[PDB]
């Protein structure tokens, strides 16, 4: 109960175990659980002890937003190595959520995540795969 989150299953955006965020909120979606958002520039949260096993190659989140943005993927902490950036176009609205990939230096191990925002996104889930 509780144990080491799989990188290969949904990691739900609201379930960090840090973040740098003085607006940053977490809320109910109509469809069932919840998102991140009121986000800014510089914003961040990081996901402890994500078990990548022997390597994921992409990264791939359900997001929402309204204007062209990227989500950094680091290692450790929001300075620490960039393994890959997601970007968001235009979903149309903060209400409609869309998947997008993007390729990732590949991490293997239990190691601690960070997404680093660049502007105003929604983040519900994401999730690695092997390419
Ligand atoms: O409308 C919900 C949506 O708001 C987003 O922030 C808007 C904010 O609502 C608006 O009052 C302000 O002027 O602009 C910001 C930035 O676009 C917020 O980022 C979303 O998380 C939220 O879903
Ligand atoms: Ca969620």
């Amino acid at each position: 109960v509780g144990g080491t989150r799989s990188a290969f299953s949904n990691i739900q955006a609201e379930d960090y175990d840090s973040s740098y965020g003085p607006n940053l909120q977490i809320f109910s979606l109509p469809g069932g659980g919840s998102a991140i958002g009121y986000i800014e520039n510089g914003y961040s949260t990081t996901y402890k002890n994500i078990d990548f096993g022997d390597g994921a190659t992409s990264v791939t989140a359900r997001v929402a937003t309204q204007n062209a943005t990227t989500i950094q993927v680091r290692l450790g902490s929001p300075s620490g190595t960039l393994l890959g950036t997601i970007y968001v176009g235009s979903t149309g609205s903060f209400d409609t959520y869309r998947d997008v990939s993007a390729t990732i230096s590949n991490t293997a191990g239990v190691k601690d995540i960070v997404l680093v925002f660049s502007g105003p996104v929604n983040v519900d889930w994401f999730v690695f795969s092997k390419s």
